[PDB]
């Protein structure tokens, strides 16, 4: 079996992808944050806090022919960015793109904090790490890619992020025509749970690519690159006005700038993050200074390849017997 699903940014700035699934019998469909550096599928729902659901789809499991209650068992996730939530938990019938799997545990949120709430584009996340870092207790349980596996023609899935635009979540296949070139795979860890690998080095505009080892995690449901102090500083050292920004929290730069392209080190390959790519916009409407999509991972205790990173690839996630990653220009 495939699936194929396309995935649309939330708003002008690429903040997150939202890509729709059936849950249950009648299909409910949520858009749902596809979250590789995660592996917890959890929704808004009929059991939310009401003052916590400000505009979601709720999944409503008692309106589900094929929701079963997972006796005894509870969840609860907190995320790099500080967010989090917690509830019990289905099992119902999910379908991605036209790819179905029964029986997969859907966690159904009671709290989810603030930053949750305020996004009404949300109606919770898919995760696609690896099933070692899920949070059901006291039996946990598969993702969504883990639980498809067995069935899947090949057990891949690819993420084809678009800048400012949509692109696509393949499961079970790689679609030859997404990408330039060729795909150069790269050796993962899942020693943490993460699809961890090893970045060959970088370059900042036209300069010349420092070969160096960046270990770090590629991670759909980050936002940004987050990179150490090092690298970071020499990219914003190219642009006139750029500082770190306590107050702020990261690095700005002014709005008249022209941003230089970043290139990261995929074995022998590059893939070439365009400056455009690194633009978030104002830090607060009207105002003339922006803020940074490079940002230092100091503090994090990990290197973050996020949506600016991989949006500028075709990204294949390698859930064989041993994973890989594999990166593409596009």
């Amino acid at each position: 079996s495939t699936g194929s699903a396309t995935t649309t940014p939330i708003d002008s700035l690429d903040d997150a992808y939202i890509t729709p699934v059936q849950i249950g019998t009648p299909a409910q469909t949520l858009n749902l944050d596809f979250d590789t550096g995660s592996s917890d599928l959890w929704v808004f729902s009929s059991e939310t806090t009401a003052s916590e659901v400000d505009g979601q789809t709720i999944y409503t499991p008692s309106k589900s022919t094929t929701a079963k209650l997972l006796s005894g068992a509870t969840w609860s996730i907190s995320y790099g960015d500080g967010s989090s939530s917690s509830g019990d938990v289905y099992t119902d019938t999910v379908s991605v793109g036209g790819l179905t799997v029964t029986g997969q545990a859907v966690e159904s949120a009671k709290k989810v904090s603030s930053s949750f709430t305020e996004d009404s584009t949300i109606d919770g996340l898919l995760g696609l790490a690896f099933s070692t870092l899920n949070t059901v207790s006291p039996t946990q349980q598969k993702t969504f890619f883990d639980n498809a596996k067995a069935s899947l023609d090949s057990p891949v899935f690819t993420a084809d992020l678009g800048y400012h635009a949509p692109g696509t979540y393949n499961f079970g296949f790689i679609d030859t025509t997404a990408y330039t070139g060729s795909i150069t795979y790269t050796a993962v860890s899942t020693k943490q749970g993460f699809w961890e690998w090893t970045s060959t080095g970088y370059a900042v505009g036209s300069g010349t690519f420092k070969s160096t080892s960046i270990d770090g995690i590629a991670d759909t449901g980050t936002t940004l690159l987050y990179l150490p102090a090092t690298v970071v500083s020499a990219y914003w050292a190219q642009v006139s006005g750029a500082k770190s920004s306590s107050s702020v929290g990261g690095y700005v730069f002014p709005c008249s700038a022209t941003l230089p392209s970043f290139t990261f080190g995929v074995g022998s390959a590059r893939i070439v993050i365009p400056g455009d790519y690194i633009d978030f916009g104002p830090i607060s409407t009207g105002s003339s200074s922006c803020f940074g999509g490079i940002q230092s991972s100091a503090g994090i205790g990990i290197n973050i390849f996020g949506d600016v990173a991989l949006k500028a690839a075709f990204v294949v996630f390698n859930g064989a017997t041993t994973p890989t990653l594999g990166f593409a220009s596009k």
